[PDB]
Parts: structure tokens; C-alpha cells; sequence
């Protein structure tokens, strides 16, 4: 059914989230950890204390589809285990902020084709599939767009739910 995810999504704020690669998704789905930049890290660090939940939507740049999303289960925090991301050639680990815990929610696949009804208001009613990474996607946007994922029957929101 829907409907513990739709209680998950209820008043949640939601975040496009643009990876490089499909290694670091595939790290983040099977660590449960995201992090970014320090600009990026600031925002979500302040939506984690301002909303019930904060929703990532992942999508790898040029795949042509999001690879699912996932609900912010701690701000970051700096000296964990390190993870092995792929950088790109110039970077350093160093210039990263700290890591968040997320839980997943949808490990599942969604094309673009699927959410072309979908633009954000807050990127100027483009279609939700163009934004910088950390855009912000407005509420019902975000709702509707994660309503669109095959469900994934592997994840027991039970567990998500307790967090809130
Ligand atoms: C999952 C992380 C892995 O590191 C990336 C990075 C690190 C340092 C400089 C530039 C970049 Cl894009 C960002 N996404």
C-alpha cells in the first residue's frame, strides 16, 4: 500500500539530489549515508531542524531517470568511518562537509519520461528533472514525484516512521 508513505511525505521538505556517478548512489544505498558540498550541507543541515522529514530524490547526471529517495535521519556530522566516494580529479575528501545518515525509502528506479506533468515552483515551473543539485522541490511537487516510484516492497516504513 501507500499509505505510510504518504504519512512519511506529510509536511516533508524535498531536495534534488545530483550525483556524478552511479558508484556513489550505490555507496550511499548500501552505507545509508549522503554527503555534499559545504553550500548544500548548510541548507540541509537547517531543513533537517525545520521539517517532520527531508526527502532526497538521487538522480545520476545524464542516466535519464532518478534512482530513488530517501529521508534525512540526522544532520552531519564530521570523523565517522570514511567512505570511499568517487571524486572528481581535481577534488580532495577534504573539501567535503560531513556525512548524513539516510534511511531509504524507494530504491527503485523512475524515468524522466514518467514526471514530465511535474514542474517546481521553485525553480520557475520547470519540469522537477532540471535543477542544481540541492534545489529545493515544492511540497506537492515532491509529493506527487515520489508517489510516481514503483513502490519497493524490500523497505518496511515501521522503521522510518519511529525516527519522526
Ligand atoms: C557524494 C559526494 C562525493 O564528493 C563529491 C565532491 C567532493 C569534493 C569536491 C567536489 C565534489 Cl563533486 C560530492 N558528492
Amino acid at each position: 500500500g501507500t499509505s505510510k508513505l504518504k504519512y512519511v511525505l506529510q509536511d516533508a521538505r524535498f531536495f534534488l539530489i545530483k550525483s556524478n556517478n552511479h558508484e556513489n548512489v550505490s555507496l550511499a544505498k548500501a552505507k545509508g549515508v549522503w554527503s555534499t558540498l559545504p553550500v548544500n550541507e548548510k541548507k540541509l543541515n537547517l531543513a533537517f531542524r525545520s521539517a517532520r522529514s527531508v526527502i532526497l530524490i538521487f538522480s545520476v547526471r545524464e542516466s535519464g531517470k532518478f534512482q530513488g529517495f530517501a529521508r534525512l535521519s540526522s544532520e552531519s556530522h564530521h570523523g565517522g568511518s570514511p567512505i570511499h566516494w568517487v571524486l572528481p580529479a581535481g577534488m580532495s575528501a577534504k573539501m567535503l562537509g560531513g556525512v548524513f545518515k539516510i534511511d531509504w525509502i524507494c530504491r527503485r528506479e523512475l524515468p524522466f519520461t514518467k514526471s514530465a506533468h511535474l514542474t517546481n515552483p521553485w525553480n520557475e515551473h520547470k519540469p522537477v528533472k532540471i535543477g542544481r543539485d540541492g534545489q529545493e522541490i515544492e511540497l506537492e511537487c515532491g509529493t506527487q514525484l515520489c508517489l510516481l516510484f514503483p513502490p519497493d516492497e524490500s523497505i518496511d516504513l515501521y522503521q522510518v516512521i519511529h525516527k519522526m
